[PDB]
């Protein structure tokens, strides 16, 4: 009597899942050759494996129970295995959890807060704004703007440093509330946030 074997790709590469994929969802079929043409019965072991994998006994279809996300968890290991009514064969199958952007830039500490005397230097930074993305590419680069845009301050879209650009005067202006916008670079559907930024002006003598 001659065992069943796997044929399927992803036994010897890797098999792929985007993140966005529903539970109940099927997400392969499992295929196997027995020489001595045996109706086969499939199954999922381990128990890491069974809480994400339910698979369908006799066709060899594989579907999603709990749901995926590669912020949590990008990759991990499961076991199949596929019956000869005398015999067990199972084989290593490695996951990958692909990516989408389902996360907008996420800052921190703001609310913002600075204080300036009327007489700063034109091109001083006098702040420095953090937001993170851990979405994988374009969807977890950030780049740093105003909204509106402003003719006082500029921020640099890369490093996110607010500069004076136009000179300053506490008798026309006594603060500035401003919101620095971070977007990411995903150019098919991308997302963004807002941050307040309150910029508070210090008079001198003139
Ligand atoms: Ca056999
Ligand atoms: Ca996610
Ligand atoms: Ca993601
Ligand atoms: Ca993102
Ligand atoms: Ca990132
Ligand atoms: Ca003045
Ligand atoms: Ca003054
Ligand atoms: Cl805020």
């Amino acid at each position: 009597n001659r065992l069943p074997y796997f044929i399927n790709y992803f036994f010897d590469t890797y098999l792929l899942i985007n993140e966005d994929t529903p539970v109940g969802s099927s997400v392969t079929q499992l295929l196997a050759r027995d020489l001595d043409n045996d109706h086969l019965v499939f199954g999922v072991v381990g128990e890491e494996a069974s809480r994400f994998f339910a698979v369908e006994s006799v066709t060899g279809v594989v579907w999603l129970r709990q749901p995926l996300d590669r912020e949590t968890k990008s990759e991990f290991t499961v076991e199949f295995s596929v019956s000869d009514s005398q015999g067990v064969i199972k084989g290593t199958v490695n996951i990958q959890v692909g990516d989408v952007n389902d996360n907008a830039p996420r800052f921190h500490n703001q609310p913002y807060s600075v204080r300036i005397a009327e007489n700063t230097p034109v091109g001083t930074p006098i702040f420095i704004v953090n937001a993170t993305d851990p979405d994988q590419g374009a969807g977890g680069s950030v780049l740093y703007s105003f909204q509106p845009p402003s003719s006082f301050f500029a921020i640099d879209s890369g490093r996110g440093i607010v500069s004076v650009i136009r000179g300053l005067d506490y008798e026309i202006t006594q603060a500035y509330q401003l919101q620095v916008n971070a977007t990411d670079q995903d150019k098919s559907k991308p997302l963004s946030t807002l941050a307040n930024l309150a910029i508070t002006i210090t008079d001198v003598q003139d």
